[PDB]
């Protein structure tokens, strides 16, 4: 019921305010400087310890007893290189940048949880760590502060991620997978004439039949080739699962090189070009989920809870929740009749009466867990 505390005035003008503050100075990846020294200042504040620098801008912060359990509770920092149409007075002033992926609401409702949760500290049965991450879109800021041990001592990460497809409060996950993971890959076509080009022409039509659907979103697989270059010609594709991913990377490799073979040509295939390595998919720990549901329900409504629809989207939290138990979660923020703006879009739009809702549901869920994990 914390919710109402996160609603007051004094801390949602606050939370309103920082969000405001980051959307007028929307920063990209690794170079978050500014949203970095907000969110330490506000930690400085509040009242909580914190570990900086973790992967360039990154910053760890701790509420609890600094002993185990430690639960994480994750946002991400960085904008996007898009040029807000949104015309307003807390519009991002840095022209070519906005922040149209929500992570404004997220750093913001990230330090909401941090200042609520402190304000019930000595309860705590355990060490709330508070993760802010760098270079989301880049795929490269979950990893990197991964390798940095982030990630050690922890046993459960939760993260929120605001929705235009979700209606408004609402938050909304699933068991198990989730989002899809992606790859990329990468064939040299040689020959051992024109071959090279008939086996490039025949691999493509051969690796653009495996994309499809069926009657389970879970089952699609993808492959796209998007680049395509007679002695050698350079084939880099990607590829993407919800699951199964490992046997569409052989199946790629298989008929490239099959497909190579046939037309007596050398193949060349690498499945993790110039240290691309795959992203596998999102996965939601299920006994995370059976927990989650339960923390919004109690907070919002029995009906709050949105059971949400596997997505192919692209989100680097899975390289944590694949190292230990995760949950990702959307936040509601569409209206009746869809006027917020879908994410990645010059006019995206957080209705900013949503940080509460995450800041509470961040807040709740890291008590819960800990006064379950001690139960």
């Amino acid at each position: 019921k914390l919710l109402e505390f996160a609603k007051s005035p004094e801390v949602f003008d606050w939370m309103v305010k920082i969000r405001r503050k980051i959307h007028e100075n929307p920063e990209l990846g690794y170079e978050e400087l500014e949203t970095s020294k907000l969110i330490r200042s506000e930690l400085e504040l509040i009242g909580i310890k914190y570990r900086y620098p973790v992967a360039i801008t990154g910053v760890i912060g701790y509420i609890g007893t600094g002993e185990p359990p430690f639960v994480a509770l994750r946002a991400d920092m960085d904008a996007l290189p898009i040029q807000e149409g949104v015309e307003w007075e807390h519009k991002s002033k840095i022209a070519g940048k906005m922040h149209a992926c929500g992570h404004d609401g997220h750093v913001t409702m990230l330090l909401g949880a941090a200042k609520i949760l402190h304000e019930h500290r000595h309860h705590l049965q355990g060490t709330v760590v508070l993760i802010f991450q760098p270079a989301e879109e880049g795929l490269s800021g979950a990893k990197k502060m991964r390798e940095e041990g982030a990630l050690k001592n922890v046993e459960a990460i939760f993260g929120i991620h605001l929705s235009a497809r979700i209606p408004f409060g609402k938050a909304a996950s699933r068991a198990g997978s989730f989002l899809a993971g992606a790859g990329v890959f990468e064939a040299v076509i040689t020959g051992k004439t024109i071959d090279p080009v008939v086996a490039a022409s025949s691999i493509v039509l051969s690796l653009q039949q495996l994309v499809s659907r069926e009657t389970d979103p879970l089952d699609s697989k993808v492959v796209t080739v998007s680049k395509v270059n007679p002695d050698s010609i350079t084939i880099g594709g990607t590829l993407r699962a919800f699951t199964g991913f490992t046997q569409l990377q052989q199946r790629v490799k298989e008929v490239i090189t099959k497909q190579a073979a046939v037309h007596r040509c050398n193949a060349s295939v690498n499945l993790t070009p110039n240290g691309r390595e795959p992203m596998p998919p999102t996965v939601n720990n299920k006994d995370l989920y059976k927990q989650f549901k339960k923390v919004v329900r109690d907070l919002l409504g029995q009906e709050a809870f949105v059971e949400a629809a596997p997505v192919m989207g692209s989100e680097d939290f899975s390289y944590f929740a694949e190292t230990i138990p995760g949950h990702f979660s959307l936040l509601g923020m569409q209206d009746e009749t869809n006027g917020y703006a879908s994410s990645h879009s010059p006019l995206y739009r957080i209705n900013e009466d949503v940080l509460p809702y995450g800041a509470a549901i961040h807040a709740s869920m890291a008590v819960q867990y800990l006064k379950e994990k001690a139960s």
